[PDB]
RNA sequence: CCAUAGGUUAAUGAGGCGAACCGGGGGAACUGAAACAUCUAAGUACCCCGAGGAAAAGAAAUCAACCGAGAUUCCCCCAG
RNA sequence: UUUUGUAUAAUGGGUCAGCGACUUAUAUUCUGUAGCAAGGUUAACCGAAUAGGGGAGCCGAAGGGAAACCGAGUCUUAACU
RNA sequence: AGGACCGAACCGACUAAUGUUGAAAAAUUAGCGGAUGACUUGUGGCUGGGGGUGAAAGGCCAAUCAAACCGGGAGAUAGCUGGUUCUCCCCGAAAGCUAUUUAGGUAGCGCCUCGUGAAUUCAUCUCCGGGGGUAGAGCACUGUUUCGGCAAGGGGGUCAUCCCGACUUACCAACCCGAUGCAAACUGCGAAUACCGGAGAAUGUUAUCACGGGAGACACACGGCGGGUGCUAACGUCCGUC
RNA sequence: GUUUAUUAAAAACACAGCACUGUGCAAACACGAAAGUGGACGUAUACGGUGUGACGCCUGCCCGGUGCCGGGAGGUUAAUUGAUGGGGUUAGCGCAAGCGAAGCUCUUGAUCGAAGCCCCGGUAAACGGCGGCCGUAACUAUAACGGUCCUAAGGUAGCGA
RNA sequence: UUGAGCCUUGAUGUGUAGGAUAGGUGGGAGGCUUUGAAGUGUGGACGCCAGUCUGCAUGGAGCCGACCUUGAAAUACCACCCUUUAAUGUUUGAUGUUCUAACGUUGACCCGUAAUCCGGGUUGCGGACAGUGUCUGGUGGGUAGUUUGACUGGGGCGGUCUCCUCCUAAAGAGUAACGGAGGAGCACGAAGGUUGGCUAAUCCUGGUCGGACAUCAGGAGGUUAGUGCAAUGGCAUAAGCCAGCUUGACUGCGAGCGUGACGGCGCGAGCAGGUGCGAAAGCAGGUCAUAGUGAUCCGGUGGUUCUGAAUGGAAGGGCCAUC
RNA sequence: UGCCUGGCGGCCGUAGCGCGGUGGUCCCACCUGACCCCAUGCCGAACUCAGAAGUGAAACGCCGUAGCGCCGAUGGUAGUGUGGGGUCUCCCCAUGCGAGAGUAGGGAACUGCCAGGCA
RNA sequence: CGCGGGGUUGAGCAGCCUGGUAGCUCGUCGGGCUCAUAACCCGAAGAUCGUCGGUUCAAAUCCGGCCCCCGCAACCA
RNA sequence: AAAAUGACA
């Protein structure tokens, strides 16, 4: 079973987490949760051997292969998906291209045949003859077709090819899972089939998420990564957020109780020292003051951004105006004969779930992807706040948080007032020195909500803008949207953060758009859902 | 019911005292540590039991070092 | 006697006579003296025995290093002018 | 009838005097409270030491009680007090520094003494080579101070009190200039002494240094000079040197 | 009535009366290393512990703290049990390095595990506690009155230099 | 009744592309059915719901591998097993009802006995509970042993206790007071090394917002500025300010000194081995210097044939680096 | 050898500032150009290169001047080692040492080694 | 002046709790309901966070001085 | 459901 000794890693002047020892195994699924910044995927790395802690240990045993996901890499891109699925399996995929390589060469020398007779009862051994069929039956459950299972990597839709790098990590049963945030930016069926597919598994793993009702599903132990101390807590979820609660409480209580009573013992010094016939009694209670030693409260990482989208310059009337907007890549209709005015205060949730023009609406809204058939009439005023889903190429560029943060800096307002945006995302004083390139998910797409509250628009629009936000931010975000007054557009799946802010659903189904004129819930009643 | 428990008679032995030495059952504290609690004083003082002219121990399931010695007890070194 | 300092009004003693306080054992070191001198000396014990025997053993003539080890050298160091 | 009333025996002990080496290691004299009751008394018995008994005071347990008396461990320990016994000859201190559960104890060093071994070793004076920053002094610097000159600028009165300031100002006033002082924590100056080193005589029973045996002492006092504190008070208190 | 025999005889102690609490009998409680004794040759109208101290009128509010009583769901938790992992040794395969069966060993400690504590409620003739600031009435004065903060609750009847 | 282990028996473990809900080995492929059928007449359970397993029979005597699409073949079947399992057995557990036989009886009767002790015998009632022993968690002033600092203008309170800078400090060093004043318990991968360059404060005159004070251009001034941090001493050859390259913020030593009662602390040319900057002479063993810190014991981690209690190992010690 | 000039020193204001004058054959400075060898947080202003029309304006050197800086006696004063004295918070006497400020005054340097030109 | 606790709109108090938001209950002011007042409903007003300085991009918060108010304390033989 | 008050003459 897997262990850590003590892993301390540190870059900068500020404790990341101190002396964490653990020991993960025994077919126990280790949910591990954390603020939006702390240690989490830096730890899947640790537990990896992608950087070796600043000074530490991880101990394995001599073979377990270790299961690990993706979302550090993009562009495999050399091969097929059945064969980009199969290299999860590390050990066999160098037998298999070894093995290719040398039939290319030739000739098969007696270096050569023996070279290849003991690699060819190895692949039998790990049974690679039937590993193609195993690979594609995990592949349908993902959701890629069997006609083109054989098509290489570029064929597969940039937005389709991190399916198949999930399908990689859990390939053919292998112990020790490190899932980092397998379910961000997956459908409700999808995440359905994989809590299931990992409900048959006797395998340890260790799973990143900011969800509850996912770490709810399947988790066993509750590994906690705040405080700088990896608290674990043999708990579902709730059994951990109900035993936080009230350990945190009561050192809160104690140091209250207690210090309440050196302020009694006080009393008495501070009136009969300077006495004769006291003064002995009087200088004892000094010395039960003293043996005291109130222990002390550190502030969880967790915390409550502070963020509130306001609006220069209120707009009027209808705000936009989609006439006959029909537009399709290669499948043609993507969405049929659009029509629609936006009006002003309008909480627009774009629905519908998956592959499906869910996004590139948003896309041609913005104007980036030029539609088919159509025009698109934004209202004369209109300044369009704009949250990306996929938001890394402003980020590639390697500036400074603070540079970064002060490129959108506005007319009339100084690096003081840039500053005061960083202090409410909880920037503070050396994760304001980090290159922008290297931050957590969370931590940038707060980094870009604070870019959005300082240009201030009056249009917002936002593909999926609840990705790598925990349960704070979640919360934080979701009320600063309700209070903001003006034109909102945004896409989301979990049926909570849509619920709670929409005035009007338009959802797109791959053979026609649905529209409505009024919440989720009545949405659902008047589907039939219950 | 047999039988045991109990009763009577007879034969032999013991009983108490004594200075030290000896074997065993229990077992302090002052004191030293420049305070004190681990530790020392010390298995000492003292209490109790038992025997002897002495008592205990004693004839390797011991040491040694692959060379060997040969029960126990006491004295001088090893050795502060 | 104790004190910086007592005629001190600081302590002790009424006087006489007798008793009353740096000792003994064993180890170690330095001085003096005596014997022997790269040698010196025995302990227990035997012994008609303060003789003689007994040299088990102790101290000394070689040191350096934590140690193996080397040895008028040795340790340090990869080596030391 | 009565934990009833007055009052002797009987039990007790509120006040005063005497007595304090007493008649007595708690009493006598004149008064005083209870006196059929939770009373008082004779004889015998039981409870024993961290234990007894206690209408409760730490009271009583053989003139002894916040832990009896006797014997033993025992000659407990005492950084504290006292005492320490015959004679002569030579040398002869310290009451300081450092450390201390340390401050009236002790350890190392400084000072004393005995032995051994060594070089003009050491001391005084003359001459030569040195570094000061004290006494004194000075006011360029750091502060402080009083005058006089020029006065930036600043407060006050009149008028459109938008401006510009159109004015004024008996009043304040920095910086510079000339004159006059003060400073332990000021110095563009600067002694006497003292101290370090070298050379040279004369003088001094090696007075110098090293090693080894034995210590004592680490409570100081006053007087002159230089000073901190105090009141330039104290036979006050804390340092330097004699 | 008792008390410091021998400097204190009192307002101190005891008391009848009152209340709380323990005790179902081989009672609780005490003296005993234990046997056994007192309680008691008694049986809840009896016995022990604690406080108050005839009698008359009465004995207010607070369970936050500390005790005591009841509750057991949940968390933590000893001995006991010893699943796993790591190391030592070595029959052998290799005369290279090196691995290394069985046994014996050193260590690590999964699982089981009660009371207590945390937690929930009660109890004050259980130990105990019982508030600040500001304004306001026909002359002055004072506030019956009002605002606010805090507390577990803010000292009631009676008495008061 | 309910946990857990084990054994025996039977099921369940399609997505394609397949006849069809095939688990992997491979024995065979011609074998399964008449001690009485595929289908039928009819039960229940399971499910990706398409389909599988089972009682018996009026009748019943016949179904599949060969083909075929797959990486892979078939309830033709048996085998040794794997996952989820269902049932009966068997092992110890937990719980609850009964029982008597250990154990209790300070219930009744008889005897030793002329005995409200004790013992034995019948009987009744409790009954594997109570109680006792070893180990163990809680409570435990009921009891016992003890600790509860020093300086100090008497003691107590207040203040102080180690390190750095200035004055007292009497022109070498040192020098006290509960004397007068301030600081430290760090920081910096550059604020370290080298090479190349540069020189400040403060006013005086001319200009957009612009002002007494910002940037610009002249002149006076002279280090009155600056130094990561308190003060003193320094600093122009700059130790102050920029830039390029770099890691000497190296290893073993070290003549000779300074300061301490010691433990110790500090300065150091030069030597050897390997570097950096510079063309080179050369400079670099952290920083302008002085604060930024605690012995020993005990223990942890890494290395090293030094030792290894018969011998070979090992535990354990030692040494080096470090917590 | 005499004069001028350049480099390296000695010495460090009696040596430095201010005012006036003067020097271009050589030397020195300014000077022309800049693609390139090099460089500017922009600018050949600085650093650097190829040359040389002009000038001695500025800088530099030399000479003259006291308006500053600077040096500075003699005498007296203060202080002080040793020995004495007083009316002793402070002084005096014998003896030895003897400033600081100020005054008279001095004063716009002196000098070595090479290398060029005019002699 | 030795030690604590404070100074936040007119009154009484949070926010200091590890600097990025100035808030509560009552009150004042202007409307509405009412015959009229009170209550009640709506809208707004106002604080140099006692006053000075310091690192700080940013102070009420962190540090120090000064002033004011409330409690103490300044011992025994 | 909440609804208090109105000097004398
Ligand atoms: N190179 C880097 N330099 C500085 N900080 C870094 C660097 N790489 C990572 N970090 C920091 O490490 C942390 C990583 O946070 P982490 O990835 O666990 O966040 P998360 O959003 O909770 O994770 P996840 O993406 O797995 O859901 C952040 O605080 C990030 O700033
Ligand atoms: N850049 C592109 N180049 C080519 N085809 C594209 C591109 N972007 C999208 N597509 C195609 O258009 C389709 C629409 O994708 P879209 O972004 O609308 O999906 P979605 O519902 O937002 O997906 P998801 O939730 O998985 O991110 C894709 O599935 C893909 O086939
Ligand atoms: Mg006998
Ligand atoms: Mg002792
Ligand atoms: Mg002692
Ligand atoms: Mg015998
Ligand atoms: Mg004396
Ligand atoms: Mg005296
Ligand atoms: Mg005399
Ligand atoms: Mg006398
Ligand atoms: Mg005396
Ligand atoms: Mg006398
Ligand atoms: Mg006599
Ligand atoms: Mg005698
Ligand atoms: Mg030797
Ligand atoms: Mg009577
Ligand atoms: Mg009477
Ligand atoms: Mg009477
Ligand atoms: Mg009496
Ligand atoms: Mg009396
Ligand atoms: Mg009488
Ligand atoms: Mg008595
Ligand atoms: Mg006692
Ligand atoms: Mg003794
Ligand atoms: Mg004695
Ligand atoms: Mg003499
Ligand atoms: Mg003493
Ligand atoms: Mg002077
Ligand atoms: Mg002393
Ligand atoms: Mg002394
Ligand atoms: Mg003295
Ligand atoms: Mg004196
Ligand atoms: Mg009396
Ligand atoms: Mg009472
Ligand atoms: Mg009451
Ligand atoms: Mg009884
Ligand atoms: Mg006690
Ligand atoms: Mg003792
Ligand atoms: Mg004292
Ligand atoms: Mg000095
Ligand atoms: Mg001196
Ligand atoms: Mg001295
Ligand atoms: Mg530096
Ligand atoms: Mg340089
Ligand atoms: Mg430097
Ligand atoms: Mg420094
Ligand atoms: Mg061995
Ligand atoms: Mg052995
Ligand atoms: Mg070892
Ligand atoms: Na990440
Ligand atoms: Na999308």
């Amino acid at each position: 079973m897997l262990v850590s000794s003590n892993v301390t890693m540190q870059f900068g002047s500020k404790p990341l987490f101190e002396n964490i020892s653990v020991k993960f195994g025994g077919g126990n699924r280790y949910g591990l949760i954390g603020a939006n910044g702390s240690g989490k995927s830096t730890f899947m790395k640790i537990l990896g051997g992608d950087l070796e802690p600043t000074l530490g240990n991880v101990s394995l045993d001599p073979n377990e292969r270790i299961g690990k996901l993706r979302q550090d890499q993009f562009a495999f891109e050399e091969f097929t998906v059945l064969d980009t699925v199969i290299m999860g399996h590390k050990e066999l995929w160098e037998v298999k291209q070894e093995r290719d390589r040398i039939y290319a060469l030739p000739e098969m020398s007696e270096e050569d045949g023996y070279k290849v007779a003991d690699l060819e009862v190895k692949y039998g051994e790990m049974d690679g003859y039937s590993a193609e069929a195993r690979a594609g039956e995990l592949l349908l459950g993902v959701g890629i077709p069997v006609e083109q299972h054989y098509g290489p990597m570029s064929e597969v839709a940039p937005g389709w090819k991190l399916r198949v790098l999930l399908a990689q990590a859990l390939f053919a049963d292998p112990d020790i899972l490190l899932l980092d945030q397998p379910t961000n930016n997956l459908d409700i069926d999808t995440i359905r089939w994989l809590e299931q597919v990992l409900n048959e598994r006797d395998s340890t793993m260790i799973i990143i998420s900011h969800d509850r009702h996912f770490l709810n599903m399947v988790c066993t132990h509750m590994a906690d990564l705040d405080y700088g101390e990896l608290r674990v807590y043999p708990g579902n979820y709730d059994e951990y957020m109900t035993a936080a609660t009230q350990a945190r409480e009561r050192l809160l209580a104690d140091n209250a109780k207690k210090k309440a009573q050196i302020a009694e013992l006080q009393s008495f010094v501070s009136r009969f020292s300077a006495n004769a016939s006291k003064s002995r009694q009087a200088t004892s209670r000094a010395r039960q003051i003293d043996k005291i030693k109130l222990e002390e409260v550190k502030a969880s990482s967790r915390q409550n951004p502070f963020i509130r989208f306001e609006q220069d310059k209120k707009l009027f009337r209808n705000a936009l105006e989609v006439e006959g907007l029909t537009k399709g890549f290669d499948n043609g209709p993507l969405f049929k004969n659009l029509n629609l005015l936006l009006e002003v205060g309008e909480k627009l949730a774009v629905l519908g779930t998956n592959g499906v023009g869910k996004s590139t609406l948003l896309k041609t809204l913005v104007g980036d992807l030029q539609p088919d058939s159509g025009t698109v009439k934004w209202s004369e005023n209109a300044r369009i706040g704009y949250y990306a889903q996929d938001h890394e190429y402003e980020f590639e560029n390697d500036l400074t948080v603070f540079e970064w943060m002060s490129q959108w800096k506005q007319e009339g307002d100084d690096e003081q007032a840039v500053r005061s945006i960083l202090g409410r995302l909880l920037f503070s004083q050396d994760d304001i020195k980090k290159p922008a390139k290297v931050l957590s998910g969370g931590e940038k797409g707060r980094m870009l909500f604070g870019k959005l509250m300082m240009q201030k628009p009056n249009i917002l629009i936002m593909d999926q803008p609840t990705n790598h936000l925990d349960m704070e931010s979640i919360e934080s975000l979701n009320m600063a949207l309700e209070l903001y007054q003006g034109t909102l557009i945004f896409v989301s799946h979990d049926r909570e953060f849509v619920s709670s802010l929409a005035t009007r659903i338009l959802e797109i189904t791959p053979e026609r758009v649905i529209d409505f004129s009024g919440n989720y819930e009545d949405y659902l009643r008047s589907k039939g859902i219950e």
